[PDB]
């Protein structure tokens, strides 16, 4: 891929644009192609974004306590939508506020999501994350 898009995606409802309206400007601040899915957007909507930009990485918000619950496997949703390559980041309510990193990540790592942000994370980690990964910082 040409350049790192970044798609984020505020999943499932319960979502007005809380820790997404200046969340999303962050990364679009970071110097990323950052394309806002849109609050609440379904997973073939995140895809969406990836096959018309070319994500590198595609973001879930959680902003419900249920991140998981629709987001197991869009890392292999991404790879089974013939975008496979993709890394995905997870972050907020994840889980319900959000359980304890060890089994929490073992769980998302077993979809694929490679990367796990806590409920009300500084989008510097996110964007230092995003930077380490994708060989840079």
């Amino acid at each position: 891929m040409e350049k790192k898009t970044i798609v984020l995606g505020v999943i499932g409802s319960d979502c007005h644009a809380v820790g997404n309206k200046i969340l999303d400007h962050s990364f679009t601040n970071a110097g990323f192609n950052v394309v806002n899915i849109g609050v609440l957007s379904s997973q073939e909507d995140f895809i969406n974004a990836a096959i018309e930009t070319k994500a590198d990485l595609i973001c879930v918000s959680s902003l419900y306590g249920q991140g998981e619950i629709d987001c197991k496997g869009l890392r292999e949703k991404c790879d089974e939508a013939g975008l496979k390559g993709i890394k995905l980041f997870v972050g907020g309510n994840i889980v319900v506020g959000k359980q304890n990193w060890p089994d929490v990540e073992q769980r998302f790592k077993a979809m694929g999501f490679d990367r796990v942000y806590p409920p009300g994370t500084s989008p510097e980690t996110t964007i230092a994350d995003m930077k380490e990964v994708l060989g840079v910082e």
